[PDB]
């Protein structure tokens, strides 16, 4: 078990290249069983855990808040991400990337949470209705008070990350070092731009929902999903893993990959998901999951029309 | 009689609704073809010329140049706009959005147009290969040495536009005006992120391409076949409809999407170019607009760019999810 | 009832198109009758409350401030917006914008509304004695410690909006967020020149009196104040509403408003004139109150001909 | 013998009192004409002359230029000041303040006033459809250039004028110097707040129509009417009372407002220019001068500007209300 | 008495032209006969005192400390002024301007003085040992976190107000208000260019010693000073006051003058002292002592001739 | 054959311990004299010399600039520096700091000078009707456009220099490098505080009049003039006994003062100026640089400037007062 570190981004933290997600604490997983999820997930090696307020309304994080009061030890090791945004309720202001909001939010989770400083604070989406001016000035303000050691993007389009990043960097604020993005086998359109607008941060990728809710697990049950689908079947039963560890392989493996946010419910499908970390993929095995689902947008932009035309070939010449 | 006048993105000029576009002078229209076309153009009241280093190697601005010495009156109303990124020669070094080649590419536009300043001076496409911060510096000495009054870009995305929106702003370096893409009911894809990073920017559109290359008139894997010909029908269907060209229709419809600046044509023939600007005189109603945009709705999946990702990023004004 | 939300200006926070003015808490309602207002506003679904340290000398800020202790869930759904500047006072520094005094009147204000937080601090009018400087550094130190959330304006002038909005801009502070004006159907002066202003800054405008202290309502009682009153007669009784529900629907329709400050004295006064939000003039109607009441300057520089002289035809030409 | 000479605006440049407007060169005054006024202008000691391209449409800088290359010796004295944003031509770029514009209206000042440099130059009003940071850049780019040593504005209101001074201020632009109002005892209304505006950014004012166009002189809704004849009867009285010209009384007046750089005459004969500059040796008494500013005092409402609002944003330096 | 207000330089706080020196408090005068002179001296209306962490070694700032505590509604109109900069102690971290001392120095005023903030925090002398970057970091963070409301200079010469006034300035910290200068009609070398260079910067004068230690009072008892000692007894004689009320009238006359700080040790001569706001002199006794008091340095480069050079005739010509 | 090199200031150029003053070119010598001396100089290894436009209404720069057409090889290696400030006609804007001025100073001084670059502009004094930010904006441009290389100031008190100093590191303009004071035995005033000015901005300082205009040679209220003599004994007692010029201790004590960077002599013959030059060979010994020090030393009031004012800034390494 030789772990696979990586940095949170451009950042000096250090992170496993597995992250446990805590969307089910309080939910399907009440809190003996998300207790036993995140000692497995520790003694294991890991120590990143994301969980968000919205998560069963705060429950997700009063969980997670007194397993680390119980369990200092790990406590001192873990790197906690959580999230601000969507409604804590049904108040106007209960809601977006305010001011206003994000200051009770921030405080809000931290209570749950028990913590004096949050890791990783991730905005859990774009707020039209806030100007990115005024949400990175209260994130830069949390930075200053030790609120937050770093933050982060979740719902963000291309340019607004460039957008978001550039600010920071004109203003003097610390540079964002991850996004949040919806990734897997399944859904790879943020590859189109989204991907590369992150590369030219410096930011790292979290990918959440490596195994598409359980679709590429094998399990559930229209053309493109099943020869992808079978891909990873056949790979899986030729090199005699899981369904799983293959498309949780295929995720860790791809460009700008931080760490990958793990949604088991079971102490089971946790030690299979986790498994999937000394399962190296051959080259001939990644390019076929690569090609069978490979997005296929038009020509132009994003497609191989629009790549070919933005293209400079070193040496010159059309 | 009533021209349709927009503002060059956020800037004060003012151009018409509808440009000359001139990717065929020197190719299939020779000199006095085009002499032809920039007459009819300014004869109409147009005062818009968008050009490039790269048509036809050239000529395309030596036309355009000589038209200008030959005409001072429409000459003085002209707003002249080229573009420099592709090859103009073989070498590793005639190519690329570096100092050293928009140096010379920059010059060779102002030689070849016999103009002390270009009005908008556009980037052809994204060049990885130099710095954003390069490119945006040799720009901006270009407006302080008057070279060029404005600046804009073409085949950039959503983060390439965003970046080098807000690095100017950082540097205090002028900002861009307008942004060049393919765009028409056939090619909507600049609506999954570029339109909103140009709107947030303050920059406007200049679509070109409108009609698909002869697409949208009549010239007669599976979901994008399938949208093209029912984009097609419903064209001709309010085209015979309201008794007009199905050219005139597709144009109308790109000059009333948001954010458009003005709309580049690509007409070849005297005949094609009046047809194209009356345009201007048709006016779609309601349910018209709404049934092309429908019809011609990009589909991408749910995250990020489609109905899903969107539900999940908006924010109710009054709250709750 | 379908409500009426704006943006505080250019912020993320929302507010209700009415806010509950508590000027009289204290004075002529006390602190019973001013506890049922709140009762009310907050019942209706209004969010958005403005006091001032000088309303009876802090007795207005201390009613609100036991209420929302008193009430702690509407206290948690509500906007405060206090305001600091005139006499706490004889002493020559009980005044003033100056940083001696800001300090202490937000800390006095803080204590007696019971709040670690002020959600709008403004200032209740220009202090020439004070450089802007000064002001917006004090305001900017309140920001970062979390005093305040938002800051706005009253009793500014066209170029005091614009140098202070410009100066914050430079100087890398928060934006200002609204203006305080005395605004209605019988005193429209700040469309000179101080409505634009604001909208050039992106700030919305929180128009206090809109019944002019009652001479809009009917009761009261030379002559282009008849012909006024005259007008929102007839169409109060052609439309069979209060004159005071047609003031305020003509107020809140005006360009550049984010909430009308209602002044009510009692339950009565304050159901009808909340019941405006449900009064959509028509277009005509509006014109008649438009003309009726459209401000007379001189022709240079505010008045039509200084409009046309520098008027500029998107077309060209004279 | 005495010449009064002031700053211009914070500047380190110095102008007489009193400045020559040209708006009538090539007009009402044939060359002849114009070149005899400046001559005597000049003859008085005056130093400032101010014009603009569209006077005339051109013919006031061309007659102007013509003059100066004719005078050696008062044009090394002259501070020349022209304007542009209003049209010189139909099109929809001959007018405005952007880039694209402005190049081209400097450009064609400085060639009919034959000068390489204009010492103030000046827009002639605001322009709502250009970016104020579009101006401020233009402009700062011709400092650097040498083509203008300051610049200045017309018809700015007051958050115009503090908008692009602070912007300059964080741009590191250089400081604008003076604004030119149409101000007289008939019209005080930019005491609102503009003349604030300009104090508080160290600017100087350049009224212009000091006369009302002849009213203040002798050439004969309620409340207007009323308060024109009321002043015009104390202009006649305290000039029969001192024995001068009602024109000596009007411009003496102004010439003693607040943030006063120079008074720009309009005169069109030899002989009303004389008088016009011997309003300089006019000293009016306290009374008189008191009489003047009661007479034609503003009388807006109480809120914002009128008595009230301003009591409101008073502060006594004692303390209390 | 009409009080003689006045701005704190350029701030928004306003002072008593005559300011209270508490350089005996501790030293000539006990802690009782110094609660007496603060008493007096806010009977009679003054707002402001000046004292150092020097001054007796604390003992100064400890007496004014539990007078503020004792007479609390005069505690809250009082403007606090005291210095850091000389030996409280022999270590050789216990002085300077450094980041290590003056933390120390300020926490300790603050204890002995009992405030949570002081008003004025003056630098007491120039420290040639510390960047005055290093000294205006920490003041700006003094500011930022409510310590001090203002700050200025002491024993500091041309150069140095303009240094720090512009770096201050660049780097967005608020200006300097104020230097205290030993000044009276026995020592106006100031004049030579101090004086302009605190025009420049918008900053008042706080004189200090404006008797000479006694020396114009007429008691004491070398050619200028007795024309000029002779001088202010023919004024005073003539107009039937005291000497002291004639040069305290003359010191509050001069130019940038923003408050006359007394050094007076008994009740009846401050009760003289103050006495000299109401004694106006007369232009040609005002001009007789600025000409027998003039300083004479040599032409260059502040004498007569440097001052001529330097002009420039606004009509031009040599 | 051993040359006294030091650093114009804190640039990277170097200047001779000696710069030849011109203000006698035109005036007292002819331009026959006055290109011997600088014949002279150059041949002694000068390459530094000093003039300004108001040296004889610009005649000094004119001798000067065809000396320079005349000598190619010493033109390559003079450092020229000039100054402009005090008036060059009787106009209000023939004078001062300003934009306005100092473009037609600077232009008429390179013209004079037959020179595309002056490498040390120079504010002949300080100008208080002109923002210093005006003033250095201009230098700027001036750096950038090539036409100026370093600038300076002479009459600056101490917070003039410290506020243009810290001003330019503020604005990103380039620091100024010297101060040309009236400095010599006699006049040490700028020792109060105005050398620890120049010191913390890093100036050099390049004092004239270092003889006294002959008094420190020999050409013989109640404090001052007994300085003067016990100055003037003890210079001709060093003199004597070294067997040197009493020019030549003066000139060697002035080159050996703190942050000297070249001293200006003024020397109008050749007989003087090899004497004056001659001072480079002349080494004062330790006694007798402290004993023209202390006899020579200024005697302000304690406070600020004197004996007292000092040790009470001053802070021992130790601690303790």
């Amino acid at each position: 078990s030789h772990m696979d570190y990586r940095k949170l981004g451009p950042s000096g933290t250090v992170v496993t290249a597995y992250c446990l997600g805590t969307m089910t604490f309080g939910a399907e997983a009440d809190e003996a069983a998300s207790h036993k999820l995140l000692d497995d997930y520790f003694a294991w090696g890991g120590n990143f855990i994301d969980t968000a307020d919205v998560y069963s309304a705060g429950k997700s994080e009063e969980i997670i808040g007194r397993w680390l009061k119980a369990r200092p030890t790990e406590a001192r090791q873990a790197i906690v991400a959580t999230k601000g945004r969507f409604p804590m309720g049904n108040g106007p202001n209960d809601i977006g990337l305010s001011r206003r909001h994000l200051s009770q939010a921030l405080d809000d989770s931290l209570r749950r949470l028990g913590l004096e400083q949050i890791d990783l604070y991730q905005m859990h989406a774009w707020d039209a209705l806030t100007p990115i001016e005024e949400t990175l000035r209260f994130l830069d303000d949390a930075v200053s008070s030790g609120k937050i050691g770093y933050y982060g993007f979740s719902n963000y389009v291309g340019w607004h990350i460039a957008k978001a990043s550039e600010i920071a960097k004109a203003r003097g604020y610390t540079r964002p070092v991850t996004l949040q993005p919806q990734y897997n086998l399944l859904m790879r359109d943020i590859e189109l731009e989204i991907v590369a607008a992150c590369q030219d941060a410096g930011m790292g990728l979290l990918p959440w929902s490596p195994l598409g809710g359980g679709w590429l697990t094998g399990k559930y049950k229209q053309e493109r999903t099943w020869a992808i689908i079978g891909t990873v079947e056949e790979i899986a039963k030729a090199r005699g893993v899981s369904m799983a560890q293959v498309a949780l392989a295929w995720t860790a493996a791809r460009p700008a990959i931080t760490s990958v946010i793990l949604g088991a419910r079971t102490p089971e499908q946790l030690a299979d998901n986790l498994g999937a970390m000394k399962v190296e993929l051959s080259g001939e095995e990644m390019a076929r999951l690569n090609e069978v689902s490979a997005p296929q947008p038009l020509d132009y932009p994003y497609g191989k029309g629009g790549i070919n035309q933005r293209h400079r070939k070193i040496e010159g010449g059309r």
